[PDB]
């Protein structure tokens, strides 16, 4: 009759902010990569998360970015939620990847703060202000490139009004997808942000949902990659 | 009568291989650390694990590297593994940094694979010539720098052949640990290289340990620093 699994920790902060509004971010990404004939297999990996906030010219609001950045394998990733007035920061980013020069598949995971672990912006202030903005303006961009590998190139040159119930139906997340054809072979993506306690709701208008090729797969795939792959991953000080 | 705490994998392993020998090493070190005027709060994570291998004019015998490095809070660690004759690859590294501006504490741990996870060299090929080789030419070297931090230059220049059991009294291991003191305000180590499976053996002659400053409160508070600091880690591929 009720199909929820979840940490004790979860149900008890969630059953006891049942008033509160806090949004919950979380990505899971396939990049298929290719390598240079100059790439040399490494094990090497950089990962960074930051967050900025830029005045917007036209509003009191501030435009509030968290950031994701991972490279490994020859690739280097950014992962970027926008929000109008509303920060939502990543906490956490992992990569999975191989450093052979053979074709493989390069797994992100990029996700916000649980407020069990620490709270989050309350979005049900101001008349549930908050929530509203992210409807109406959350931004996600994500970028693939491929450096700093460098490919042939030809001798020529030198370089020697309505509220609506979402948890049942989500809205689609507003996102840009740009990679470079070079080092990427495919992009699977699913990707969601959500009232984190949903599960203890009957029915919430927070739920957006963005999907490219097949998520479905990838959501699962990336849970069983520890086994072949190099595993790296960033947590942010529960804190700060 | 018998204080050993292992995992099922781990006693299997052991009971199963009890005519191997395979060596495991483990580092914890802790850097105290202060930054330049000009350094900026970061999340930013760098890790690494590259092995190397060094023909040797002298011998048949090849020099064998394997080279960790993480770069986080304004710091960049090198922890480097040498043998003649033998290679003991790295597997893990794993960084615990304060993103701030204070003076602050980094973690590091490095570790090579456990034999039961996937099987390394057996040094009791040859008469147990590796254990030898082992015990009479490993070198540890520790390098801890700043960069890429600038720190404050006055103005003018412009940059605008007996056998012991060392189960019991292990040897020392035979280390280099060199540092800048403009980032560097102290450092606690403890480091042991020794039989993996060396708790299911009466007495073993391969048992070497280091230690520096205050190594066995670093081997303690480096299992409790994922509540205050940001946590970063790469794991290789269980197999390569
Ligand atoms: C991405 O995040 C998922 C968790 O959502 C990670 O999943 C764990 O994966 C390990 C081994 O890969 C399993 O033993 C655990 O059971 C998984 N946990 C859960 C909750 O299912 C996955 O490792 C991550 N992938 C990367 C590349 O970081
Ligand atoms: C260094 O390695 C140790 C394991 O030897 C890590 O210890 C774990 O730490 C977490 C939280 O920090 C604890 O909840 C676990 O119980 C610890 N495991 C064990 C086996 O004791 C420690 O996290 C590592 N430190 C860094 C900076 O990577
Ligand atoms: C990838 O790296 C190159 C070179 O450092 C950089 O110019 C490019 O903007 C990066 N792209 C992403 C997606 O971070
Ligand atoms: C730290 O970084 C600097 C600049 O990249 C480099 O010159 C130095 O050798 C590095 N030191 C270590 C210990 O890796």
């Amino acid at each position: 009759e009720s199909q929820r699994s979840n940490s004790e920790e979860k149900a008890n902060f969630c059953s006891t902010h049942n008033d509160e509004v806090y949004a919950r971010f979380r990505l899971q990404m396939r990049v298929g990569v290719r390598h240079s004939p100059l790439y040399t297999p490494s094990n090497m990996c950089m990962l960074d998360i930051e967050d900025s906030v830029e005045d917007i010219e036209e509003s009191t609001e501030k435009e509030y970015a968290s950031t994701a950045t991972g490279e490994a394998a020859g690739v280097n990733v950014s992962v970027a939620l926008v929000g109008e007035g509303v920060s939502i920061p990543f906490s956490y980013i992992g990569l999975g990847f191989n450093p052979s020069l053979e074709d493989s598949y390069l797994y992100v995971n990029v996700s916000s703060r649980a407020p069990w672990v620490k709270q989050t912006s309350d979005l049900s202030a101001n008349g549930g202000w908050g929530i509203k903005q992210v409807l109406e303006k959350e931004l996600l961009a994500i970028q693939i490139g491929c450096d700093n590998q460098k490919f042939p190139e030809e001798p020529t040159t030198t370089p020697p009004g309505a509220s609506v119930d979402r948890k049942r139906n989500p809205a689609d997340i507003d996102f840009s997808l740009l990679v470079d054809p070079r080092c990427v072979t495919s992009v699977d993506l699913h990707v969601e942000l959500r009232d984190a306690c949903i599960d203890y709701k009957q029915e919430s208008p927070l739920s957006l949902k963005g999907k490219y090729g097949d998520g479905e797969l990838v959501k699962k795939e990336i849970k069983d990659v520890g086994k072949n792959h190099n595993m790296c991953s960033l947590n942010l000080n529960p804190g700060n």
